[PDB]
């Protein structure tokens, strides 16, 4: 559940707003002060902290830069009506992750929160985007649907099996039984790398022909990668 | 918000296992027949299936086979005491992603399906299997409480300043405005390219320092990368 923190100075819009938050499971700590709001970020770390460019006994400016001195990076969004906002929208756009004016329907404030806290678990899953290799010989697969062919002929790999391919397919350097544990079973707190010659058996008997060179290739040293045909 | 479909024959665990997996704002389909569990996998992609071995009106195994002719790599994880599993313990490995035992503490359930999900998630996002960069130059990243060193001093980056700054040392290549729009502010449906070229700036005047050069590199027509020293 992620927590928020809410002070806004129009009470019944901080209601209905506090609630349709709590709809969508969001934890609302309502606040009316601005000192009050800092101690409360200060020894709470909240997933965003919502608030209006003057908080009454301080700017958000001020607010946000105090808070900065110990989590500088604290997400906080300003909601106001438009001369509020213009008057300081540059520092706004400084501290701010984000910005959004009143008169405001609360689905549409909602909805944006919500992007805001996807944006940042994506940005905190690491995840470099790469380029995604489409084929390998006569294989063709379909990202979309998670789906392989060898020339047109459907291969039936399960999740697992089509994780391992991929991951062997989206390095050019051999991989050791420890990264493709790391990487199949990223998350998953596994130990015995006897799992992974498991599933590469699984996908040579699934891709393999016969006469043919293996796709897949042991480097009895190391690991495993894709073969060269 | 990922989409479960749950067959479990013991009805009092069923309940409490949909309840649990629905706080965490995953979507719960109950069901209770095997042939309607299959029709619904037909006809919706489930980010997992949890299945027993046995569903009633036809083992777990002939679900995932009739499944798998349209969709080889759907998601299905088994629970189930030990002696019906271990009876059929060859066949699950093959088509489930996982199993686990009962009698099973709901909240272990939870944790291993998450963890799968976010599995999934780093596969289909086709996320780097490099290790996330926690240093540049002389720049310290703390990944866990999104701060930044300078040396010693900690640089008061923004949540954005910061996202920004770990998206181009997340990649070896330059990265263009709409790369960095489409990560940074990724789900934010943002347009205006012009947005990058300011925060650039913004991570620029906090980090760079007199008679160094710019930690932040500009490729004339191209984008942004890191600069080397």
């Amino acid at each position: 559940g992620k927590r928020i923190l809410l002070l806004e100075k129009e009470r019944n819009l901080a209601h209905f707003l506090s609630l349709e938050l709590q709809k969508e499971q969001y934890r609302v700590d309502l606040v009316e002060e601005g000192q009050k709001a800092l101690s409360m970020a200060l020894q709470t770390d909240y997933d965003l902290i919502l608030l209006n460019v003057n908080l009454g006994d301080m700017m958000a400016q001020d607010f946000a830069e105090k808070l900065s001195r110990t989590k500088p990076a604290s997400v906080i969004m300003i909601l106001d009506h438009w001369e509020d906002l213009q008057e300081e929208l540059e520092v706004v756009q400084r501290f701010a992750v984000s910005y959004i004016y009143k008169p405001v329907l609360i689905e549409n404030l909602v909805a944006r929160i919500s992007a805001i806290f996807r944006g940042r678990d994506f940005i905190d899953q690491h995840c470099s985007l790469m380029k995604v290799p489409r084929t390998y010989r006569n294989l063709r697969i379909d990202v979309e649907h998670h789906t392989v062919y060898r020339g047109e002929e459907m291969i039936a790999l399960t999740r697992r099996e089509y994780d391992l391919l991929a991951t062997l397919m989206g390095s050019k350097k051999v991989l050791t039984r420890e990264q493709l544990l790391e990487s199949v079973w990223k998350y998953e707190s596994a130990t015995e790398t006897n799992i992974v010659d498991v599933y590469i058996r699984y996908l040579r008997s699934k891709l393999d022909v016969k006469g043919q060179k293996s796709y897949i290739k042991t480097v009895r040293g190391v690991g495993y990668t894709m073969q060269e045909g």
